[PDB]
């Protein structure tokens, strides 16, 4: 246990979260939504922590999105509610989904196939509770396409075919496509194509008389530079924005000062005959994200000079011709990881801090 | 808890270990060593499990190699001893190394820099115990080069400069270079270059009068096709061979029938308009190894037809023109992962099985 400890005292490699930066990130996204007049349902997958969720959620512990039944359970066990399982409802685990729907005032699920509706229908929740269902629209990983007349029919069914057992809460899209882009304008165009598609669908839905009270989109890059059409929605659900990361910096969603995550590592050897620094951060601590070479898995914070050039499980090699005097063995560097969600999943504890000193330890759940 | 359960009953994605194949793998490597007349010190990093270690070690719980102080501790807490920390001794965590050296009859460390020796010297173990030190030879990630006269001097010091506080147990190389190769002959050439280098060093060591009783090398690929010169060593320390994996199959260390690990995943959606299967195994469950694209992170066991073409955190996309009838939603596929050590690190439990039925659950340690 390390309360109060100075950062470069921790056993590395060690994932670190600047609680100042995080709180700042949470409140900033809360305000954007306030500004747009819509609700924020933060996704928890970058941190999978109660504390994390608590920040995102402004202290309220209600209205979030999870990627696994593990997180659902964890969050439910920690007192959260209004929990959306942002994932095509897993028909092979319905006893569990029903379990949570019964504990919770509001447990929401998504689906995108008529068969999924069938499966729900044959596992009625009972107790007056109805399956709160959202229709995942693909505007291109999963969901139904809004122009496919099949989407309309499916909405129709979820909403109406059994209103005592199933209800259509809204439509749900995740504009993840914004990750292949580059710079704010193409981010916004994907936001716009997605916002408008969704808006047209709902238009079509009102016209046909299919009640659909909510409409959800969002990803860190589109919600980092929100666009006016968005206020015609009811909720945005980004998540990663609480931490941010190198990729997010490269995309333009944020400035470096916004990235709350680092992986602290130590210089544990010099290698003059190959000009390389040796660090105790391998990929067990960092993950291979941003490689498919290693140069782009991470940046050495405060040191454009150095770049990662190798990663074994428990080692990384750094290069500059070098300067080993500036980097005595035992000195700590701070790696800026490419994909926050991925680094986060390699750590059983996060060292959370303020003013260089450790202030808390968050423990994420994992598994399925 | 799932004792006895049928495999395709498990909550996927789920890492699975064929205990038959594993036991077979353990005994096979035990026999190779018996044949060569040398000792086997299995590395535990592919599984990081007590059960795992127990197999490798033939039931004895002695003589293994770990990659982190976490594993050291775990194994020590589980009754193992003769534990080699196969890693340049971490000078910033010496209170802990000393801790374990004091609990254990035999805790071994490696180093490759004179300064490391200094640091050990100023943290004497006391209690009559001496730091059991091995000299990591680089024959090309870390260690000293055997032709560099500095290596000789360092051996000299470890062995002799303070024989009441520090002793040189042997020399240690890891012929990891065999991972860029391809086919048995270049594997063996790297084995040979490494074996001979090591043998020449020890020759030089005897000549100079530096006592060096042990000599350790090994990696799964060189120990999968051992070479005669190896019997002039005292110990081989591979590890991954207990599980094996796709990469190992591609290299030629093993035949498919040898790979004991799978990640079971489910078909949870069809996508005719893009010809794709949707599976609940994303990279949270598989890792991005073998990508730097996704085609090569894994193979669909029993189905050369399909290949992985996308991986998000909790999803993978499969392609063939398809045949969705052969793959009803809910049917289970078995992914063969590229790098066993990496997939293993994404799982908090391994479902171990025999004859299709689950026989145990191993829980690996993690962290640092
Ligand atoms: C991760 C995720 C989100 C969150 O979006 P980010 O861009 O990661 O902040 C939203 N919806 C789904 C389905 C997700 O998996
Ligand atoms: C992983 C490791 C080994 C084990 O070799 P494999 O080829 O993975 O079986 C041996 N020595 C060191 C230092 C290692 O990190």
């Amino acid at each position: 246990m390390w309360l109060g400890a100075l950062l470069d005292t921790l056993p590395t490699p060690a994932l670190t979260i600047d609680r100042t930066t995080a709180r700042r990130n949470a409140e900033r996204m809360r305000e954007r939504c306030r500004a747009l007049g819509v609700r924020l349902r933060p996704h928890v997958k970058t941190h999978k922590t109660l504390e994390g969720g608590l920040l995102a959620t402004g202290g309220t512990r209600r209205g979030i999105a999870v990627s696994t039944l593990a997180e659902a359970r964890f969050f439910a066990d920690g007192g959260f509610d209004d929990i959306l399982l942002a994932y095509p409802v897993p028909t092979a685990r319905l006893e569990e989904c029903a379990g949570l729907a019964r504990r919770l005032d509001a447990f929401h699920v998504l689906l995108d196939r008529p068969e999924a509706l069938a499966s729900l229908r044959q596992r009625p929740l009972g107790h007056g509770k109805r399956w709160l269902v959202w229709l995942k629209l693909d505007c291109g990983r999963a969901g139904v396409r809004p122009t496919d007349p099949a989407a309309l029919e499916l909405a129709q069914a979820i909403a109406n075919d059994a209103p005592e057992e199933v209800t259509l809460v809204g439509v749900y899209a995740h504009c993840g496509n914004t990750y292949g882009c580059s710079g704010a304008d193409t981010i916004q165009a994907i936001a716009r194509t997605t916002t408008n598609a969704v808006l047209s669908f709902v238009a079509a839905l009102r016209q046909a008389g299919v009640p659909c009270p909510q409409a959800s989109i969002g990803s860190t890059p589109s919600c980092s530079h929100p666009i006016p059409e968005m206020s015609q929605l009811t909720e945005l659900h980004p998540g990663n924005y609480i931490f941010y990361d190198l990729q997010q910096t490269q995309l333009g969603s944020c400035q470096p000062q916004d990235v709350a995550i680092r992986v602290l590592t130590r210089v544990i050897g010099h290698y003059a005959h190959r000009g390389q620094l040796l660090v105790d951060c391998g990929w067990a601590a960092l993950s291979l994200h941003g490689a498919g070479g290693p140069q782009g898995c991470a940046a050495i914070d405060g040191h454009p000079e150095l770049r990662l050039v190798g990663l074994t499980q428990e080692h990384g090699l750094l290069e500059h011709q070098m300067d080993f005097g500036r980097f005595p063995v035992g000195s700590v560097l701070a790696l800026i990881p490419y994909h926050a969600c991925a680094t986060a999943a390699m750590h059983p504890v996060y060292y959370v801090h303020e003013e260089g000193k450790v202030v808390a330890l968050w423990h994420p759940v994992r598994g399925w």
